[PDB]
């Protein structure tokens, strides 16, 4: 039995993605279609933002993709030199916070910083920034699209000075029709499709549909855990397996479960 994984990435681990390898242990042929991709935005101006730290208190980065702009910024605009010479330290010498483990360890990476986030999620960096006094120069923050992020109303609600700047939006994976195309010609129509998020549904569901035709009502749809699951819902399609945890192992069982 085959079934469909439509997942933000393919993730590695030891050179597999965990999710499929797990349902492979149970002799389900499983293949992943990623429904997320991402863009660099405005590297220009964040370049020269980044040139300029005596008009900033400081830089927040809570996702790897703003530390992967940074470097991308640096190289494109010729400051590598710079960084290196008389930018990495000025920097250095401000305050700089960070969410997330894989975000922190690409801080270390471009020099600044570091010892790790120490702030598990973007609203414990809030309460920490606004328990203590702060720059009068703006706390600089590449970021992504400003509709998902918290941190810019949690600070000036509290007065904390701070210039976001979008360095990267996520998007909808530009290969999602091709990709189930390709699949459904060569596998047909699965036993089963996981989602892993409301955003994959939404960026998927229609070309599911028009490829599944009638046979949709045989697909056991799962979800990696009860949002999702209730986005299904709200679309009218039946889950067959929630998740009891969102890991390789719980998805496993409930697949296998549903497929009994």
């Amino acid at each position: 039995m085959k079934v469909l994984l439509l997942k933000d990435a393919k993730e590695d681990d030891c050179g597999q993605d965990p999710y499929i390898r797990e349902l492979g242990l149970y002799g389900l042929e499983a293949t992943l279609i990623p429904v997320l991709s991402f863009e660099f935005l405005s590297l220009p101006s964040f370049s020269e933002k980044l040139s300029h730290p005596e008009d900033y208190g400081g830089l927040i980065f809570t996702s790897p993709r703003a530390v992967e702009a940074a470097e991308l910024c640096l190289e494109q605009n010729n400051k590598t030199e710079v960084w290196e010479r008389s930018l990495k330290e000025k920097w250095n010498a401000k305050s700089v916070y960070v969410v997330g483990n894989a975000t922190a360890s690409l801080v270390s990476k471009i020099g600044l910083d570091t010892e790790g986030e120490t702030c598990g999620n973007a609203e414990k960096l809030a309460e920490y920034i606004c328990s203590r006094e702060s720059s009068a120069l703006p706390l600089l923050f590449p970021c992504g699209n400003l509709k998902r992020e918290i941190l810019p109303k949690a600070l000036k609600d509290k007065g904390i000075a701070m210039e976001s700047i979008t360095v990267y939006q996520t998007v909808a994976h530009p290969g999602i029709q091709g990709n189930l195309n390709s699949y459904y010609s060569q596998q047909g129509v699965p036993a089963s499709i996981t989602f892993f998020s409301p955003s994959g549904l939404t960026y998927s569901l229609k070309h599911i549909q028009e490829l599944s035709g009638d046979n949709i009502d045989q697909i056991k749809f799962a979800a990696i855990g009860p949002t999702t699951a209730r986005a299904l819902a709200a679309q009218g399609l039946p889950v067959s397996c929630t998740a009891e945890s969102p890991t390789p192992q719980a998805l496993a069982t409930g697949i296998r479960k549903a497929l009994q």
